[PDB]
């Protein structure tokens, strides 16, 4: 927790600085789900 | 955690709010290095 300071902080929560941003990885490509065309069925 | 149903914050650190007040005990009070008067010396 930066102990070399001699007024130093609780805990290294108060070290940070949460960020709420919110990222993910690249995210496989979905290839299938659309090319084909779709029949509106309106019965079973 | 609060892990109850979907969907997790992260950690703890991301389910808290961190707050910056500061609070003292009740100290202890000092009665005597004030009490008496003093002799403006300015001289050894």
């Amino acid at each position: 927790v930066n102990q070399s300071s001699s007024v130093e902080v609780s805990s290294e929560s108060y070290e940070t600085i949460f960020s709420q941003r919110i990222i993910r990885d690249l995210q496989k490509e979905l290839v299938v789900g659309a090319l084909f065309e779709e029949l509106p069925m309106s019965s079973k």
